[PDB]
């Protein structure tokens, strides 16, 4: 059974890596090498692809990256198989495409074999979980708040975040008080897993909803 | 043309990988190591006749850090290594500050797959990289500040950020509180929303 691979993103360098890693792989083709989303978008159509390793930071206006964009692909392209390969190790942005149901999450920080051993794995129809991956989900899973979401007005507020305003200015933009605002912003926190501001505007990078 | 004796690294085992595919067609290139931290790097150097060094510059290694730390120790450590450093960071300041170190070249992991080999060739003719990418920048901060600030942005706490350095909590924590007000940011999130808009 070939498996045609669609390799996705923005380093040249990484592409490079992938094709590299993946050329003592017999059974694996790849028949495309895209650096932006709606260049990726724009070709799926045309390919024959099983399977997408695709990078979450990349550019792309018109179809984003992230999870927007792996949820885009999940809905237009359902038969195709998705490996992230990915150097965003926040905690809450790797449970969050977790709760995709995608077929891997490989860390670019993690082992040289861990993208073949996805594959490997797919090939088996199984799933492959690094260790380095494994251990900051069970961050999350333990502290107990993965199933929350989102209130409209948690959303609200985050989402003003996710354009580079502050406390005093969203309070202002929402006509609420800071205190409001902040009880908000904290709740939305706690749901997601995120600990700091930092870890915050990192996880509002890669989803924008 | 001359044998060239490479060292790699990188904390990402990927890259390390594409390196060796963009340099696997160039006969002159031999590559003697790879690495991912700069503690194995520095250990390593002296045993291997290095020629010239393809470097990360976010790694980790506290003991002898990553960045501008790093590079400043392995020139002073190493003066008969070439330096090229590749990298990801595309903040106009950070790259300022690597660029004032005097390295062989420049190559950044958004730009195309033929540049690290073209830097390569540029090493045997004693570099275009560095002045293409500062033209980039002329159409603030100091070193010290502006590698706080990347520990700072990276994702690393302030706790994080003193043992990299060798520079105590308040030492960090008060070039942090200059650099912010240096800026025009009085805020952790208004810092990072400036990081975005100055990108290359
Ligand atoms: F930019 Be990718 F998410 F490593
Ligand atoms: F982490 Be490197 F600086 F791209
Ligand atoms: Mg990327
Ligand atoms: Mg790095």
């Amino acid at each position: 059974n070939n498996m045609n691979v669609i390799i996705a993103d923005d380093h040249p360098i990484v592409l490079f890596g992938i094709r590299k890693s993946l050329e003592q792989i017999e059974w694996v083709n790849v028949v495309g090498e895209f650096e932006d989303s709606t260049a990726l978008i724009n070709n799926l159509p045309k390919l024959d692809a099983h399977v997408l390793i695709t990078d979450l930071s990349m550019p792309g206006d018109k179809y984003g990256d992230g999870i927007t964009l792996i949820k885009y692909i999940k809905r237009h392209f359902p038969s195709l198989s998705i490996i992230v390969l990915t150097m965003n190790n926040n905690p809450a942005i790797l449970s969050a495409v977790l709760d995709l149901d995608i077929e891997g999450i490989v860390l670019k920080q993690g082992a040289p074999t861990d993208l073949p051993k996805a594959l490997a794995a797919l090939q088996k129809g199984k799933k492959f979980t690094p260790e380095s991956v494994s251990r900051l989900l069970e961050k999350i899973s333990a502290g107990g708040y993965g199933d929350k979401r989102l209130s409209p007005k948690e959303s609200e507020v985050l989402r003003l975040f996710a354009e580079g305003f502050l406390v005093t200015e969203i309070a202002k933009k929402l006509n609420r008080s800071i205190k409001t605002i902040s009880s908000q912003k904290k709740s939305a926190m706690m749901k997601l897993g995120v600990e700091n501001d930092i870890a915050l505007l990192n996880y509002l990078s890669s989803v924008t909803l």
